[PDB]
Order: C-alpha cells, then sequence, then structure tokens
C-alpha cells in the first residue's frame, strides 16, 4: 500500500505494550516501510489460504486481543531483520531487501509457525499447547531464518542436512532473543508453549536431553519420522553451539566457551560461504572450523573451542 508512515501502538501476545511502524492510507496497515521494501503482516482470518488480508486497523491503536498476534509477528520480524542488518549487515533474507509477509490467525487451533517458502505463518495455537506462536520472538526469528538459510545454503528439509536446517534456526532464533535482551535463555519457543506449566519449553539448546532430543551424535536418531528427525537431531547441533558460547564439560569433553556473539559469527559464515544444500554433520564441522579459521587464525582459541564443541558431540 502506498501511503503515509506513521507509529502505531499495541499490545502483544504476553500483554505488553509496544510502538509498531504502520502506514496511513484511509486505515492503518501493519506495513512497516522504514525497513527494506517492507514489513508487512496479514490476517488469514482463520483460514488457511495466503497470505490473507493486509492488517488494517482503523484507529492505529492495537489493543484488541484479536490484534495481539499481529502486533508481535510484526514488530518481531522488525527486530530480526534489525539484527540481521547490524550484525551480520545482511539486508533482508535475501540480502537485497525483500518484502517480509507474515500471516497470522492461520487456520484454527494450528499448533505451529513455518516459513512456506514465501512468507511466515503463524497459528494461534490451541491456548493448551501453544498460545499465538507470533509471541515468541525466537519462533519469529527461527522461521525467519529459515528464509535466510533458504537463499544461501540451502540445506534440503531432510535427514542431516535438514537438522542442520532447523539448528541454525533455532540457533540464530536465540541469538535473536539475546540481541533484544527480552528475557533471554538458550531455551526454544518457552514464552507461547504450554502457558499453564512454568519452566519448560518445546526443546533445550543447554540440555536437550530434557525433553528427550540427541545431545550426542550416538544418539541421533535414525528413523523415518519428521522428515528423519530433521527438530530431533538439531539437538546434537545446538549443544554443540551451545558450548562453543558457553563453554562446559560434556560427556568428559572440556569445551572453553567464546561468547555468543562469535558463535554467530563463524556460524553465519558457515552458513553463507561454506554449506551446501546437502552438507551433513561432518560437513557443518568442516565449515565451521574453516569459518572460524578464516575469522581468527588457524591457531586461535576460537578454532580451538569450535573442534572441542563438535568432539564433545560426537561429531567427527
Ligand atoms: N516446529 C516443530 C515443533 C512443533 C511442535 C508442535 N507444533 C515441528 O513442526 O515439528
Ligand atoms: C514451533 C517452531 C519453533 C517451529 N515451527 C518448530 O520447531
Ligand atoms: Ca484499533
Ligand atoms: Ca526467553
Ligand atoms: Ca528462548
Ligand atoms: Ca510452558
Ligand atoms: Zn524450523
Amino acid at each position: 500500500i502506498t501511503g503515509t508512515s506513521t507509529v502505531g501502538v499495541g499490545r502483544g501476545v504476553l500483554g505488553d505494550q509496544k510502538n509498531i511502524n504502520t502506514t496511513y492510507s484511509t486505515y492503518y496497515y501493519l506495513q512497516d516501510n522504514t525497513r527494506g521494501d517492507g514489513i508487512f503482516t496479514y490476517d488469514a482470518k482463520y483460514r488457511t489460504t495466503l497470505p490473507g488480508s493486509l492488517w488494517a486497523d482503523a484507529d492505529n491503536q492495537f489493543f484488541a486481543s484479536y490484534d495481539a498476534p499481529a502486533v508481535d509477528a510484526h514488530y518481531y520480524a522488525g527486530v530480526t531483520y534489525d539484527y540481521y542488518k547490524n550484525v551480520h549487515n545482511r539486508l533482508s533474507y535475501d540480502g537485497n531487501n525483500a518484502a517480509i509477509r507474515s500471516s497470522v490467525h492461520y487456520s484454527q487451533g494450528y499448533n505451529n509457525a513455518f516459513w512456506n517458502g514465501s512468507e511466515m505463518v503463524y497459528g494461534d495455537g490451541d491456548g493448551q499447547t501453544f498460545i499465538p506462536l507470533s509471541g515468541g520472538i525466537d519462533v519469529v526469528a527461527h522461521e525467519l531464518t529459515h528464509a535466510v538459510t533458504d537463499y544461501t545454503a540451502g540445506l534440503i528439509y531432510q535427514n542431516e542436512s535438514g537438522a542442520i536446517n532447523e539448528a541454525i534456526s533455532d540457533i540464530f532464533g536465540t541469538l535473536v532473543e539475546f540481541y533484544a535482551n527480552k528475557n533471554p535463555d538458550w531455551e526454544i519457543g518457552e514464552d507461547v508453549y504450554t502457558p499453564g506449566i512454568s519452566g519448560d519449553s518445546l526443546r533445550s539448546m543447554s540440555d536437550p536431553a530434557k525433553y528427550g532430543d540427541p545431545d550426542h551424535y550416538s544418539k541421533r536418531y535414525t528413523g523415518t519420522q519428521d522428515n528423519g528427525g530433521v527438530h530431533i537431531n538439531s539437538g546434537i547441533i545446538n549443544k554443540a553451539a551451545y558450548l562453543i558460547s558457553q563453554g562446559g564439560t560434556h560427556y568428559g569433553v572440556s569445551v572453553v566457551g567464546i561468547g555468543r556473539d562469535k558463535l554467530g559469527k563463524i556460524f553465519y559464515r558457515a552458513l553463507t560461504q561454506y554449506l551446501t544444500p546437502t552438507s551433513n554433520f561432518s560437513q557443518l564441522r568442516a565449515a565451521a572450523v574453516q569459518s572460524a579459521t578464516d575469522l581468527y587464525g588457524s591457531t586461535s582459541q576460537e578454532v580451538a573451542s569450535v573442534k572441542q564443541a563438535f568432539d564433545a558431540v560426537g561429531v567427527k
């Protein structure tokens, strides 16, 4: 829509108030013109046809409970865009400021969110397992990161390459959460997962086993479920990333942490420069080591920690 850029105010899924960039033209639309070619948020109206209708609002005030998921989807997509631009110098997911689109209120009682190859989609959850998914910043960054991966490495969504695809989304989803500095942690989706239970999450990077996910190559899932365990075996890579950043001793292997900042730089480089559509865990290890070598030298503590971390999760 062609209109006048302005700023509206609303309340997100968790009841927090925030300002959002909108566009005015008779109605106030959830169209952010301040970032690349724009961030557009649509209403799927409980249906499955996409994208739906660009979110129109009469007074630029988004305090209705129905508005909540839209406020967060729109706002968190903005934060994720900022993360990539300011930290990795990447303009949007394609690197050329492509418009970012998201639809909320997708279907009925849909307990998931996803990037469908062209846009992000968020279910409202069934109120038991999940509440509107866009309410989790790590969930939004996780999905948008799929767009980044699909435009760069292009990891196919199956077996080890798909687990890597999933881990990268969890890794950057987490880094974005730390970036926005909003109750950051190394868990996934804890802000929108099971409202009736405190302290749990969908997945854990610091301790994947906490929910039955493998934290070592020897425990990798080899079946065909979940496209060969893309959300399962991602735990092995998530654990490695956590160790690289925070350090620790895993299975008798000690790793000196180097921090989130360097973790992000190393993985972003591996993702955009060395990973390919069919890269496996072993190749990720090589990509990560080479990336750290490029950035800090082959005899650096950084290259050393990447090696220990992958040895710790049994990835050779
Ligand atoms: N996003 C993951 C976990 C979702 C859990 C149930 N929504 C998947 O689609 O498998
Ligand atoms: Ca309104
Ligand atoms: Ca958190
Ligand atoms: Ca989190
Ligand atoms: Ca919970
Ligand atoms: Zn994913």
